[PDB]
Formats: C-alpha cells, sequence, structure tokens
C-alpha cells in the first residue's frame, strides 16, 4: 500500500479564520484531516504530514526556503513513494520550477499544491486539491516536479500564473541515487523592452550586483544593443524570452549582442533556472550555454 | 458608399519575398482582388509610408506620426484601417486610444505574419475585415483586428488576446501629445534583492510598473518596501499589475509604501498610459488618480 509523505510548509489551506484573517494554528491541518472520512478511504494512500515552524510566508519566501523544502524531501526520499509539498499559492510555481533544477534524478512523483482559503471552508478548493495530489502521488506517478491546481495537474517547470485569484503551462500540454543542488539568492533583474525604452533606464538595470537578465521582448535601437553587448563582455548573461502569453524565441541583432533565446521558457523557469546555474561554479559563457538546454522539462528546442 | 483611409504604416502585409518592401506593391495587389471591391465593401484610400515604420525600432515618436496622420485626414473619411507590424500593434493600438480623445470614427490596427501576396497569408482575411468594420460595424474606437477577432485595443496583449475583456466582435476629435518617458516594468521574484530594486528606480525613472504574485501581493519583504517607499518620497510613481495571464488586482504593505492598483490593465495599457499621463503636465497625485480612473475602456473598476 502507498504512503506519501506531505510537508505543509505553508499556505493558508492549513490555517484558521480568525477576525484580523487567517492565522497560522500548530496541528491544525491534520485535526482537520481527522475528520474526514475522504482521505481514509482504502482507495487512497497512507500519509503523514509534517508542518515547517515557521510557516513560509510564500509571497515573502526565499531561494533559502526553496532549499530547505528540497532537503526534507531528500531526508524522507527512501521512506515514501511521493511527495505532496503544501504551499501559499502566489509563488507555488516558482517553488516548483526551482524544485525541478534542484532535484536531479529525481525517480518518484512530487506535487506542489494549496489553496486560498482554509480547506475546511465551504468555498475552498483545499480538501479537492489534497485529495488528488495524494492520489496522483500514488497511483499515477509521474517522476517530475509537478503542480496541482484548477482541477489539473501541470508539469512544475512549466506552469505560470494563470488567473489573479489561477495556473497555466501555456507551451506544454497538461500531465491530466537523489542528488540535492545547492542555490542560494541571485541577483537577477526581469524587465520589460517596450517601445523607444532608453538607454538609461535600461542601463541602470545592469548595474551592481546584476549577474544575469531576463528580457521580456516583443513576439535595432543602437543605444539598448550597446548596453547589453558591453554587459555580456563583463559576464552579464542576458536571456530573451519573447514575451507573450505563449510561443518561441527564435533567435541576428540580439545575439550579436551577446543575448541568447529562452525559447518557450515561463519567467519562472528562466528565473528559476538562472538561479540554479549561478549557484554552481560555472562560467558566464557555460551558463549561457546551459540556459539554452532542456535540463528537466522546462523548453522546447525541436 | 463609405470611404476608408489605410495607412500602409510598415508590417510583412504589404513587402514581397525573405521579406523585402515594395513601393506600390500592396495597392496594384489588392486593385486585383475582387473580394475588395464587392458592393458590400467601403471604397478605400492606401497611403504608404515612406519609409516604412520597424514595429520592432518604433518609439512613442512613431506613436504620435500615426496619430498625426489619422488627424490629418479625420475630417476627409469615414474610418481608418492601420496596417502595423504585429509584434508591437497592441502598444499603438493602446496609445492610440489615450490620444485620440473623442474619436467619433472607427480606427481598426491590423496586420499579418505572412505577405498578402502569398496562398497562406491571413492578410487578405485581415483588411478584408478591418475595412468592413471600419464602415459598416462601427465602434467608435481604437481596436485592434487579428486571428479573426476585433479586439478593444487598450485591452489586446501579444497572436492577441484581450483576457481581461469580451472580444467587441461632446466635443470634435481632440489629439493629446504623447512623448518618451523613463519608466520602469519590472517583475518581482522570490528574495528580488533590495539592491537590484533600487536600481529600476535610479534616475531618470519618473514611474515603476510592478508585475506582482496573485491578486497583488509582494513581499512584506522590508528592503523590497523601503525602495518602493523611497520612490513614492521623490515622486515616483509605482504601479502594480498582479502577475497572472487574466484578472486584477485587489489592495496593504505595498499601499503603505505608495503604490497604487492598475486593476486589470494590460501591461500594454498600463505602458502607454504612464507614457501618456507623464507627458500630459500633471502632478505624482494626478497621475495616481487617472491611472486608477477608467479613460478609455482600458479598465474594470
Ligand atoms: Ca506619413
Ligand atoms: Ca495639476
Amino acid at each position: 500500500k502507498k504512503s506519501i509523505y506531505v510537508a505543509y510548509t505553508g499556505g493558508t489551506i492549513g490555517m484558521q479564520r480568525s477576525d484580523n484573517g487567517y492565522i497560522p494554528v500548530s496541528g491544525h491541518l491534520q485535526r482537520q484531516l481527522a475528520l474526514m472520512p475522504e482521505f481514509h478511504d482504502p482507495e487512497m494512500p497512507d500519509f503523514t504530514i509534517h508542518e515547517y515552524a515557521p510557516l513560509i510566508d510564500s509571497s515573502d519566501m526565499t531561494p533559502e526556503d526553496w532549499q530547505h523544502i528540497a532537503n526534507d524531501i531528500q531526508q524522507n526520499y527512501d521512506l515514501y513513494d511521493g511527495f505532496v509539498i503544501l504551499h501559499g499559492t502566489d509563488t507555488m510555481a516558482f517553488t516548483a520550477s526551482a524544485l525541478s533544477f534542484m532535484l536531479e534524478n529525481l525517480a518518484k512523483p512530487v506535487i506542489i499544491t494549496g489553496s486560498q482559503i482554509p480547506l475546511a471552508e465551504d468555498a475552498s478548493d483545499g480538501q479537492t486539491n489534497l485529495l488528488n495530489a495524494l492520489y496522483l502521488a500514488a497511483n499515477h506517478p509521474v517522476n517530475e516536479v509537478s503542480l496541482f491546481f484548477n482541477n489539473q495537474l501541470f508539469r512544475g517547470n512549466r506552469t505560470t500564473k494563470a488567473h489573479a485569484d489561477a495556473f497555466a503551462s501555456p507551451n506544454l500540454s497538461v500531465l491530466l541515487p537523489l542528488i540535492v543542488h545547492r542555490i542560494t539568492p541571485q541577483p537577477i533583474g526581469v524587465v520589460t523592452i517596450y517601445p523607444g525604452i532608453s538607454g538609461a533606464v535600461v542601463r541602470n538595470f545592469l548595474l551592481q550586483p546584476v549577474k544575469a537578465l531576463i528580457l521580456r521582448s516583443y513576439g535595432q535601437k543602437a543605444e539598448l544593443l550597446d548596453e547589453l553587448k558591453n554587459a555580456s563582455d563583463r559576464g552579464i548573461v542576458v536571456v530573451n524570452l519573447t514575451q507573450s502569453i505563449s510561443g518561441s524565441v527564435n533567435m541576428n541583432a540580439l545575439a550579436q549582442a551577446g543575448v541568447i533565446s529562452g525559447f518557450d521558457m515561463t519567467v519562472e523557469a528562466a528565473l528559476t533556472k538562472l538561479h540554479y546555474l549561478l549557484s554552481q561554479s560555472l562560467s558566464p559563457n557555460e551558463i549561457r550555454q546551459l540556459m539554452q538546454q532542456n535540463l528537466r522539462g522546462e523548453l522546447t528546442d525541436t
């Protein structure tokens, strides 16, 4: 019989309504699930919940949090058949992409999910999200980092926020020895190019401490290309995402200024992948070459 | 019979195969295509810009050139179709919406990936529909026509969608100026440093569009809020667009750092609207108030 580890890392799913808003209550999630027979059906896997203290606030969390989640998966990896990571919904897709890069040789399912409402409340998708995540982690395993929301299973490093209040992978079809790499915060600019953006503005985006820049550009101004080439000549890694809802960069003026294509990668995959590559002992050229390679299913280059 | 002005400002639709511009090519081809002369279709006049504008190398001065050309012809035609390169069409469509106050004739922006000549071109269909709609199914607004749909110009986002409005299908025209403006458009991500956000806000930045998490969430991260508050203290307008494909900002630590909501505006609408309001000699507070008002159909309050 399958057994699933559930990491309650943070998010509203396990919290309680007060008048001053949602508040954390130690062990509340498991006490509420003990009252919910759907979770104890003989078709369902066994599962255990561990709670992080303090809970990670997903709107104010760092790459050190990604590391702590990955270390927790690694510690439990051999004891369970699969892993569900409960998380705040607003940066869930960043956590999912980061974990995809950090967990090399992953051969068990890892499903990130959460809910905006405490899971006992009428309007909460908490119960349905956790039930499906548990069931999918046990029985229909894709040995990857996946994300479960709005009733679908997405590939983790292909999901992007898709409504304000909330997930899509616009560039991939929905799905339905463990090595952990180190990751640390990195100074990365993610900027949107628009008509007439000035040299002075772009120059400022490239000041220290920036080590890399993600450009979201259109589906050749001398002063823009000059600043980008100068940045690449001092080792700044510049990645172009043809920032539209869906589709790919096909790179060339940008190429000649040292910009590399991010192909159809989401902002979440590019940002987490640069954190991953900059945190290893790689040179700018090695990072440029690896950013363009499909490392974990995040990008299509034929 | 309605008369439609067609400004071929640029884009592949009027070129030859790769793709080279050929003076008069579009008009010679359209005179040969009988569907353009059916009795349901308007009369039309083509003006080819010389030189053509490259849509990937445009500035707000190009927006103003197109607005001036509409203004110059306004009283001579019943409607306007603007042919444009597809990659910044939605920026031009939004910018014109703010510049053309009390517009009482249709303006439809369109274009195509492939020359209108070629068998596999949506050129023909895009221009047939634009001409027919400009004449016959007039909304007096700046609209954009692509992928067989008519969008509100300041609600379309990149190959076009208006994710926050359904597809469409007192004065004379008063024309306002838009000039280039130093605007930062940046995406917050987990752990983004104070030092990187400080850089986005250095002189000469006059306004910042913040693309942040969910229904307006940005970290309670002190170092981010400090930089955003310092920008508000200097009269830098910071506008929060809540990162998802679709839906609205609902504001609050960001409000306390002086950030205002951009509600459900597209990045194109917010960026062109800041260009517009910074060009009109208004104070930071008047720009914060007008950013949040629905001026031209761009936002749901
Ligand atoms: Ca002209
Ligand atoms: Ca005033």
